[PDB]
RNA sequence: GGAUUGAAACGCCAUGCUCAGGCUGGCGAGUGCGCGCCACUCAUCAAG
């Protein structure tokens, strides 16, 4: 769980004639102290057969989600970065084994040193089972 | 391999809590109160 904190802020100038009429706005800004968030996804071999989807595209869609939050900083997002990415890879065109037999070989657990809320990714433990053998476990990450 | 009222779908761009203000002015621990009254080191033992 997230605990969101909310941080007042204040503005020099004012916006509006009107409101100038001693001149300084607050507002308010949400942020998460800190927060490791879980994305699971499938790829169907069978679809990309009817639109094209190549090795080259997979290639770029790995780049995609390693570098995803590289080029989208903003005032309100601060500090965003992929820290895992773990690929499973099925011998066969459609799969070899369930999907979330798969997911659950990912533990995420929290590091033995750590107690109290989380801040960073060193407070996190993350290890990958052995998947069945039909399936090849990468990790781009 | 035609159709899961489905297939596609950012809440998003940005914003000082600031400018500043002695905990101060001053107030005897003080007046006083015998360690003191007594009590043998002593009764013996060649020098070789």
């Amino acid at each position: 769980p997230v605990v969101p904190q909310e941080v007042s802020i204040t503005r020099m100038a004012v916006t509006t004639k009107a409101e100038a009429e001693d001149n300084r706005t607050m507002g308010r800004k949400h942020i998460v102290p800190y927060g490791l968030y879980v994305a699971h996804g499938f790829i169907s071999a069978p679809l990309a057969e009817k639109t094209g989807f190549s090795d080259e595209d997979l290639t770029l869609f790995w780049d995609a989600l390693v570098n995803m939050f590289e080029h989208d900083r903003s005032a309100a997002r601060g500090l965003m970065s992929s820290r895992k990415l773990i690929v499973f890879k099925h011998q066969n065109r459609l799969g070899n084994a369930p999907a979330h037999k798969l997911f659950d070989l990912v533990k995420v657990s929290r590091a033995e040193g750590s107690s109290g809320p989380a801040r960073s990714f060193a407070d996190y433990a993350v290890t990958v089972g052995q998947a069945p053998e039909g399936v090849e476990v990468k990790e781009m990450l």
